[PDB]
Formats: structure tokens, C-alpha cells, sequence
């Protein structure tokens, strides 16, 4: 009975592990009745009409989302010790009843929902059920503030609904940040209206050849609105002064021989550089930024600084001590790869750190360092959480630079205490970042991407004290059926007992 279980699945039995889990009494059945009572506002019925989404199919019910009467599903906004994102659940026989004190509590209460309901919630045509969730109250409030995901669209291009559905996929785990890659060497996926050939020419091609892409305006803010919905906060990163071959090959005069180099398609790194030495770079960079930053309503904005091996040591420094200030000159937080930390990091800004076990002490501490400094910091090990790297030396996709990472792997791990010398406040959160120099379409992006996605998304939701394998295992385990019945693909290691 894996599709259709003859009870509900247990109340604990979710991720990212709740905060607070105290089971008790009988189930809350959904019935063809059911109404979905909000409260009367438009972020109210927003939830509730994005649950009814979720609900109609499988249930074949008409789920109407109404600000009166006594729904057996309430979600309602009040006073209560939850935060921007937390929330309390209450089920049994009376209905059941998510409380927030914001619009997102309601929402990442939903993603708790629709993990106690049954596999068979994931159809698309009518089931048999029931529809039961389980009894009881769930009290959750997350870890972190900054728990994202990135997806680079560089490499490969994936279109808007393409984006839309990677979209859907972290959002069942509570994610609240969405870190989009939007340019490399392989391609420019922005349009820039002042700079008109990094679309138009630098997003022609992607790796291996062939067509690329990139998005409008129009696309991007679509991209913004609908990640909005889902409550994730869109982070863009336009990488420099490294990784900017697409740039480079668009137009001439930024290249610092003034010959465009062609447009790349392989799959290789750190070959590329912006021309520190002239003054039409800091013209450029400043246009982009402007111009990003208009169509960012989030904070943040990330210029990345990762592998700028053709740019020497103090060129980086001087490049990055120029560039940070454009960043809040248009209002926002800047953001960048850990190797920020060695580049003076203005106030406010966040570095993510993408070392690993093997990386160097002095590397470590530079950026240990920052953290004392008041630099905020991200952790996503390249050997932990790259979602692009490969389970073990068989896996047919993904990367190997960085070892193997198995799922206990990717998920055995405290970032509170990961980087030593480092204080556990400067922490700000996690984010698994998924690459795609072999990833070309939305299938594999899911293979990749799951099993470890939901462990990462614990990392940075669930309390420390919740912290364990082998019982993080069998939650893990469980979402089995019902990735198959939503149709994700995904690695099915060996070290999980699937359900
Ligand atoms: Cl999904
Ligand atoms: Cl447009
Ligand atoms: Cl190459
Ligand atoms: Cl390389």
C-alpha cells in the first residue's frame, strides 16, 4: 500500500525535520466537502488558492478558498512566537489549522501539509485516498535565515517554465532563496539594454554547441514574480571578473588584447578575465549592475569572484575593492564566493564558502577571519552540497574534481561548526548549488538534484538537536513514493532504506 497507505504517515515523518513534533488523537480526514478558510486578505487567499492548486488534482475535490465559514483546512495569520517563517499545524477529527504570523509561515506550513498527506497527493487524476493527516500540533521555526538554491543556467540554458519547475521542486523543502547563475564563460542569460550583444550574442551558444538563450526583461521579472509566489527570494549572480568569457567574446574592447575571443563551449574553468587595467571594465560592470539591480526587488546581489585565475592576485584585490561599492550604490547587499575574504569584503556583504575537508588552513582561515569581521557567511562545500557532483565513480552524470558525495555525506554535517575558527553567528545559512556543465534538460536536473536537495534544505531549517542519519534516513526514505508519483527522477543509494 506505498502509493495509498491504510493509516497516515507518522506526524515527525517530514522534511526538514520539524522544530517541534507532539502527536496525539485521531487524523483529520479531507473530504469531497472540504472548504479552505483564510483569512480576509489577498496574501491569505494566495496561500490558500496555491494549496487548493495542490489539492484538486489527486483529490478530484473543488478545495473553494473563501474568508468565511468554519473550513476543516484554516490557515490564518496571528500573534504568536513563529517569526517571518515559522508556523504551527494543528491536526485531528475538528479540521486542521496552520497559525503564522506571516503569509510565508502559511506557505512552508503548506510544505509540511503535503508531506502528511499520502503519496497518491501527487497525481494529477483523481484518487481513492483518504486523505488523512496524521493527528496532533507542529510547532516549527527555522535554523537560518539564508537557506537557498542555485541553479546555473550559464552552462546550460533552461527557459522560464523550465526555471518555474526547478522552482517548484526546492520549494517543498522550505528553501528561501533562489541563487541564479545568470552568466559564465559558456553564455550571458540576461538582457542588458545599454550592453545589447551579451544577450543577443554572448547567450547564442551554451556548452556543446548549438542553440542557448537567455531571458528578457519581461522573462526575468516573470522569473521573480513566480519564484515571489513560492516565497524565495531571487539572488543573481553575474560572476566576475572571472568566468566572463561570454562577456569578453560579445565585445571587444573588454578584453585587455581588444580581440574578442571566440564563444566558448567546452566545460573547463578559470581561463577568463575582465581587463583590470582599463577604464571601459568598471563602465561595464557598473551598467550591468545598474541595471540587475532594477529588476531585483531582493537584497542581494552577487558579483561572485570565484576562479579568476587569469586575473593575479592583486589585480583581484584591486578589481573587487572598486567593484563592491556599485553594489550598494544601487541599494543592495553584495554578495560573493569565499574568495571575497581574500579581497577586503565591504560591510554588510555575505560570502559563500565553497571549500572542502582537504581545502588548506591559510584558505580556511582567511576566511574565518572575514566571519570575525562581520563578513556573513553561506556554506555550501564544493564536496557536501554541489548537487552536480557525482554519488560515487558510476554515476553517469556530474563531476568528480571534488570526490564523490554519497547522501549521508552531503548531509552529515553541522554548519555551525564546520569551519573551524569560525563563529557560529557569523553563519547566516546553506545553499546547494546545482552546475551544469553536464546537465542539459529538466530529468536531469531532478537526478542530480534529489535525493540530497531535501538534506541540505534541513541543514538549514531544522534544530541541531534533530540532527541524525540514521533516523534522518527513513524521513528520507519515505519520499520515495511519492517522487515517483510526481514523476522525479532520483538517485536511489544504496545507503537508503526506500520506501
Ligand atoms: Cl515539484
Ligand atoms: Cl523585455
Ligand atoms: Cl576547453
Ligand atoms: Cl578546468
Amino acid at each position: 500500500d506505498r502509493k495509498a497507505p491504510v493509516r497516515p504517515t507518522p506526524l515527525d515523518r517530514v522534511i526538514p525535520a520539524p522544530a517541534s513534533v507532539d502527536p496525539g488523537g485521531a487524523p483529520y480526514r479531507i473530504t469531497r466537502g472540504t472548504h479552505i478558510r483564510v483569512d480576509d486578505s489577498r496574501e491569505a487567499r494566495r496561500v490558500g488558492d496555491y494549496l487548493a492548486d495542490l489539492l484538486r488534482p489527486a483529490t478530484g475535490y473543488r478545495l473553494p478558498v473563501t474568508a468565511h465559514g468554519h473550513g476543516g483546512i484554516r490557515l490564518r495569520l496571528a500573534g504568536g512566537p513563529y517569526g517571518d517563517e515559522g508556523y504551527r499545524l494543528d491536526s485531528g477529527p475538528a479540521g486542521v489549522t496552520i497559525t503564522a504570523r506571516k503569509a510565508a509561515g502559511l506557505f512552508h506550513g503548506v510544505q509540511t501539509l503535503r508531506q502528511l498527506l499520502p503519496p497518491a497527493v501527487e497525481k494529477d487524476s483523481a484518487q481513492p485516498g483518504p486523505w488523512l493527516v496524521a493527528g496532533g500540533t507542529i510547532e516549527d521555526t527555522p535554523r537560518y535565515a539564508w537557506r537557498s538554491a542555485m541553479l546555473d543556467v550559464s552552462r546550460h540554458f533552461f527557459g522560464v517554465d523550465e526555471v518555474k519547475r526547478y522552482i517548484d521542486r526546492v520549494a517543498r523543502y522550505k528553501y528561501n532563496k533562489l541563487h541564479l547563475h545568470l552568466s559564465d564563460d559558456q553564455g550571458w542569460r540576461i538582457a542588458i539594454d545599454s550592453w545589447p550583444r551579451l544577450a543577443t550574442y554572448g547567450g547564442s551558444t551554451e556548452v556543446g554547441g548549438g542553440p542557448g538563450g537567455y531571458y528578457t526583461k519581461a522573462e526575468y521579472k516573470e522569473i521573480v514574480r513566480y519564484a515571489a509566489s513560492r516565497h524565495l527570494e531571487v539572488v543573481p549572480e553575474i560572476d566576475m571578473p572571472g568566468h566572463t568569457n561570454a562577456a569578453l567574446a560579445s565585445y571587444a574592447e573588454l578584453n585587455c588584447d581588444g580581440v574578442a575571443p571566440p564563444l566558448y563551449t567546452g566545460t573547463k574553468v578559470g581561463f577568463s578575465s575582465l581587463c583590470v587595467d582599463k577604464d571601459v571594465t568598471y563602465d561595464f560592470v557598473d551598467d550591468v549592475i545598474g541595471e540587475l539591480a532594477a529588476l531585483t526587488p531582493g537584497r542581494y546581489l552577487h558579483i561572485g569572484g570565484d576562479e579568476a585565475h587569469s586575473t593575479p592576485k592583486a589585480d583581484f584585490v584591486a578589481f573587487m575593492k572598486r567593484v563592491q561599492p556599485i553594489v550598494a550604490k544601487y541599494g543592495k547587499t553584495v554578495v560573493g564566493w569565499h574568495q571575497l575574504a581574500g579581497a577586503e569584503p565591504v560591510e554588510g556583504a555575505l560570502v559563500q564558502y565553497w571549500g572542502l575537508d582537504r581545502t588548506g588552513d591559510a584558505e580556511k582561515a582567511e576566511v574565518a577571519e572575514a566571519a570575525r569581521n562581520g563578513t556573513g557567511l553561506i556554506l555550501s562545500p564544493a564536496d557536501r552540497t554541489y548537487l552536480d557532483m557525482k554519488y560515487t565513480k558510476d554515476t553517469p552524470l556530474g563531476l568528480s574534481w571534488a570526490g564523490y558525495v554519497e547522501v549521508q555525506r552531503s548531509y552529515d554535517w553541522d554548519p555551525a561548526g564546520y569551519l573551524p575558527g569560525a563563529p557560529a553567528d557569523a553563519v547566516r545559512g546553506v545553499e546547494a548549488p546545482l552546475w551544469t556543465e553536464t546537465l542539459s534538460d529538466p530529468d536531469q536536473l531532478d537526478y542530480m538534484a534529489f535525493p540530497r536537495l531535501p538534506g541540505v534544505a534541513e541543514l538549514g531549517w531544522s534544530p541541531a538537536s534533530t540532527h541524525d542519519w540514521d533516523t534522518y534516513k527513513v524521513r528520507l526514505a519515505a519520499q520515495a513514493p511519492y517522487w515517483e508519483a510526481a514523476g522525479i527522477d532520483f538517485y536511489r543509494s544504496p545507503q537508503v532504506p526506500w520506501t
